[PDB]
């Protein structure tokens, strides 16, 4: 009698046990969902990490820049879940921007090849995944992607914020296509989460100034949030994704749900 | 094992069996919630209407313009739910604007006394209710109000749209206060719902031109909505309110969730 | 050969030489406009203040809560500018909220009578003025009101922020009506300006906590603004209003132009 | 005594006499500006077109995808305007998306190589141009780019709308960098303009369905616009760009000014 009882849901984006997608997968299993996982490049690592989830789940390789992987994806999922069965949910929790497009490297100094790779992985791939998977989704289904509010510019995030602006636009178009299948498409805009990479950035991995700036941004977030914000806890974010994967928001599509403590609704 | 098992929730705004609040109450009871209802003025009528809900619920009188009603409200609720028990949820589903502030009466011709009454009932009362009820709400609790997207002007809605703009602002402030109690505050922006009053307006009760305009607005809404919009079905709206009343969006406050078929995310 | 050569423009809202409207009037006269001024209550004071403008201008009494003043206003303006002449511009620079609706008085403690008076003066009056003056405006004309960005809640501003949210909504409706006359309606959202009242508030006139909060808000504004923000200089704001009064933004209506140093476009 | 007297302004984007940039250049010259023009690929054609402007202007070659052109650009401009002189204004009026990313080709069928080229030319190039030209701009200067409101998805525009979403994000970052030079960065969001390409699209050049959809969008725009919208007249758009190039909006940066008849502020 979980929120997601009987649902078959694909979850991309697990790389470590601090990945937002690891917590999305954990909560969805706690709520009765049957998962198929996708991983990029380091499949041995990802299998070992995902062994710590409450239930075993098949793991498929998916590099979103690889056209072959995308073309075979629905067939591979169908074999993992059994012929005649379809998915009820898809989670996109994939993002990347080269170091030249984030941190202390000046905004104007990111070469376009680097920005293009970041926008491919972070924004275009949301459409790629929907194209691949809508033919094997049931009516009433739900596609969810991870967003970080790009409405205002911020220090250090730089071209990653541009990629999120493109992602929000992509989501509105995916909703139009997904609608033909009786399927919803939405993003969850999360507050900052202390993943391994984010901890490294605050520790100065992309320059001292960028680290300082991101730390300040984190502190302001909790201060602004009327219910507070705990950057070490991805669970409220994971629960929000599961809310969208459920049947409890059946008239919301092309949209953005903010799991940020309410910080974006306050100026100070 | 419902979504709202064990929760005690106050629901205002029932006047007929087509009231959005009637469907909110029905769905919340189907999901295990124990309700306290509030009604305005025609309490005999409201009791008879609410007899059709799946479970019996105490009905309290509440005129949001009446300071005495608001001052006694927490005590009356506490006696209905039993001393030592508190509310987990509050639903504001209250709206009013005099006929001079809607329909074919020119926008410039609404007297301020009429606009003020409409803003009192439709916007200020969201703060009034929160003031009255936060002292008897549990941590983890949720306050939800009903909104109609006022970001762009529209024909006929006129000063009611202005009241909704004020309501959205009020909600962001209520979230700051509610946060001190561990309580969330959010609005659900619904698409148009064919309540008795809305059917009457399309039938020309506020002038022929206003009727025509609202009919066109309804038709465009379903056309824009990537998953469609059924104005005769309040259930998707009710489910969305219950989503916010649950523990599944624990990091969303001061915010607006759109239960509109995705229509606001599309231009045509 | 000024920006506003040959234009006849009404300017409300002068009370001291630090009033934003004083600087709007000064810049418009420097740019060739012929003004009619309106003042509330302390007409002797206002006449003495306005004697410091570059050119003499007729001063008319206007209490926006007074129905008689509003009904006679067009006739009084026509006699000041001469029969057969019409206005090309109207400036609304009027705002008020009782002390119970701003500062350290808790948000929930503002009585509705006080909030209603504030919304009357600050929001409804924008429509009142347009109703009164559109019949004596020329095609190509411009109505401009003063706004403070209410998209996010902030400390101390409280019900004044709610009034601004209502004002933004009112402006979109006024644009629909003004359009019938070939007239534009827009708001200028200014950054914080150190008027006499604002200096007093920072000095603690509405409580110490509110003062502290507003000071912090001012400091953050200049820090966020990519071109900086000088709260002691109303001239950039005045120039922006004159831009809207000119023929140089002829396809902008129902809209908001931000004269805030770009602060609202940045998170930190 | 024009609006732009004494200013030196670079204008990109002229290809035909229906180019929005042709009208921007014409109005800026009528207002006293001294121009430097940039053109892509068909320089013989562009020279002949630009011979119809009120004043002669030097024409420089600029392919925004060509790193060499961008690296030599400031030097070439300096030789055209004379050593010791700098620019006061820069106009980006450059946009492109391959046919696979617009029209009736399904959204999911645009290959990433095509989308990437479109985002390079339409969004990244706004940053490229600013990088190249800020070192030769005067304090008080202004960078302006052309936008089409991408806040909601629309039929046929598809990946071009995604590129505009990215452009709006880029503009907020460019404003931060431009601020260091005392320079503003803003976009003008225009309503639809019947350029040669747009006429061709309505005539069915990108498929019949896409043509039909764009025609409907155009008709709705004028209907929504409180002051109307004339798609055959680029002059109101050009005047708006010149407003931003002037000293009359000195506190607006990282922002978007809508020259759309007010259509985006209205639902119907
Ligand atoms: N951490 C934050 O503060 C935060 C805040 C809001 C949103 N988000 C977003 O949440 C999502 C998940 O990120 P995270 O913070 O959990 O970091 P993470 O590093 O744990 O996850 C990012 C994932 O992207 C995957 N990925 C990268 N390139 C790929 C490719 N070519 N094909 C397939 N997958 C690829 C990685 O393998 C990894 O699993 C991202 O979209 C991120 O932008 C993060
Ligand atoms: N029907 C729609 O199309 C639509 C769309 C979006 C949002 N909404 C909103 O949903 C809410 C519920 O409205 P509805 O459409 O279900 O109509 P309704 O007429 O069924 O409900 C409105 C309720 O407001 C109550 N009310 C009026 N004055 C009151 C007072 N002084 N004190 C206490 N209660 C008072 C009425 O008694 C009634 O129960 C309103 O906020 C409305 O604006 C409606
Ligand atoms: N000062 C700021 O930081 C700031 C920032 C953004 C916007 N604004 C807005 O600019 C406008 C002008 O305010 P200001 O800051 O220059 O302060 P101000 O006190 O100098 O001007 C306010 C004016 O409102 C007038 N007014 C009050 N009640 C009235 C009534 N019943 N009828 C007619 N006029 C009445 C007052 O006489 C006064 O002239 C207001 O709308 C204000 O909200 C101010
Ligand atoms: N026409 C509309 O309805 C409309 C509406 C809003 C905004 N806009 C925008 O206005 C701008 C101007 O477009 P237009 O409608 O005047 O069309 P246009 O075809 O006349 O102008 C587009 C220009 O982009 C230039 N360009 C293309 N690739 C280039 C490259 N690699 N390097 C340099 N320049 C290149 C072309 O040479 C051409 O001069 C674009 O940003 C467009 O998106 C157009
Ligand atoms: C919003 C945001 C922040 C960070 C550090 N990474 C990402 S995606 C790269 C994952 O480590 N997205
Ligand atoms: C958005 C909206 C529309 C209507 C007709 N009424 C309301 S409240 C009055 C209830 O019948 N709100
Ligand atoms: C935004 C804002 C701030 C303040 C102090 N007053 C106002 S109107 C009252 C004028 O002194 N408006
Ligand atoms: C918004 C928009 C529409 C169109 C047809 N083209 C462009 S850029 C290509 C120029 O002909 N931008
Ligand atoms: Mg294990
Ligand atoms: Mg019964
Ligand atoms: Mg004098
Ligand atoms: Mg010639």
């Amino acid at each position: 009698t979980g929120l997601l009882d009987g649902k078959r849901i694909l979850v991309s984006g697990i790389i470590t046990d601090s990945s937002i997608a690891f917590h999305i997968a954990r909560v969805a299993q706690e709520q009765g969902a049957q998962l198929v996982l996708t991983g990029f490049d380091r499949l041995r690592l990802i299998q070992r990490i995902t062994d710590r989830l409450p239930a075993k789940a098949p793991l498929l390789e998916l590099d979103v820049q690889n056209e072959e992987h995308l073309a075979s994806l629905a067939g591979r999922v169908t074999e993992a879940i059994g012929a005649g069965n379809k998915l009820d949910g898809v989670v996109h929790s994939i993002g990347f921007m080269p170091q030249t497009g984030m941190g202390i490297n000046p905004f104007f100094d990111a070469p376009y090849a680097d920005v293009s790779k970041g926008i491919h992985i972070s924004a275009y791939s949301y459409a790629s995944m929907a194209k691949a998977l809508l033919p094997i989704m049931n009516p009433g289904g739900s596609i969810v992607g991870m967003d970080f509010d790009p409405s205002r510019a911020m220090p250090a995030y730089n071209w990653m914020t541009v990629a999120k602006s493109a992602l929000e636009s992509v989501n509105r178009f995916v909703a139009r296509e997904a609608g033909k299948y009786g399927v919803r498409s939405n993003l969850v805009a999360a507050g900052p989460i202390r993943t391994l990479a984010m901890s490294a950035i605050v520790g100065g991995a992309l320059g001292e100034e960028a680290g300082a700036q991101i730390q300040l941004l984190e502190e302001g977030w909790d201060q602004r949030a009327p219910i507070g914000w705990n950057m070490k806890d991805a669970t409220p974010v994971a629960k929000t994704v599961c809310a969208l994967l459920s049947d409890w928001l059946p008239a919301t599509t092309g949209d953005i749900i903010y799991a940020d403590g309410g910080a974006h609704t306050q100026l100070l």
